[PDB]
RNA sequence: CAGCUUAACUGUGGGCGUGCGGGCGAUACGGGCAGACUAGAGUACUGCAGGGGAGACUGGAAUUCCUGGUGUAGCGGUGGAAUG
């Protein structure tokens, strides 16, 4: 296919990173998970399976014919910082990085704290 | 104080009997009766701040579920995993 311009939404985790590259009205085209580049357990957590399903993920959608993205990463910072630069060395240039993260204004009720 | 060899003991005479009742005096203090005052207290007037309470209506974010797109093979979880 052919799309200019899309966006990529990068959700990292306490423990997986996830990043998934779509069209500016919402609908994927590619999509790399921590796991689907071969890490499993606590060795998806780490920035540098972050940094590699981004760049998996940003040669896939390269392949779709995606020249440059804006980013909205997501949750708990683990590898944030290090998939942005992934996504800027794998061949795309970021047009702007909005942190939209869901915060609630004081509803629902966590779980109880662990120990 | 006196007597029995002294004492224990005994006797004699005051005190004690820490209270109660009757008469008489006092009126500072507490109280009773009759007053007076506004410094306590309460009311009134004018302002002021407040998640004080009860009732009714109503707003947004987020979690979950359902429906419909897109999209793949992992997601989730942990000290590490495994049930899921």
């Amino acid at each position: 296919k052919n799309v200019p311009h899309g966006a990529a939404h990068i959700k990292s985790t306490f423990n997986n990173t996830i990043v998934s590259i779509t069209d500016p009205q919402g609908n994927v085209i590619a999509w790399a998970s921590s796991g689907h580049v071969g890490f499993k357990g606590s060795r998806k957590s780490t920035p540098f399976a972050a940094q590699l399903a981004a760049e998996n993920a940003a040669r896939k959608a390269q392949e779709h014919g995606v020249k440059k993205v804006d980013v909205f990463v997501k949750g708990p910072g683990s590898g944030r910082e290090t998939a942005i630069r992934s996504l800027q060395a794998a061949g795309l240039e970021v047009g702007t990085i909005s942190d939209v993260t869901p915060q609630p204004h004081n509803g629902c009720r966590p779980p109880k704290r662990r120990r």
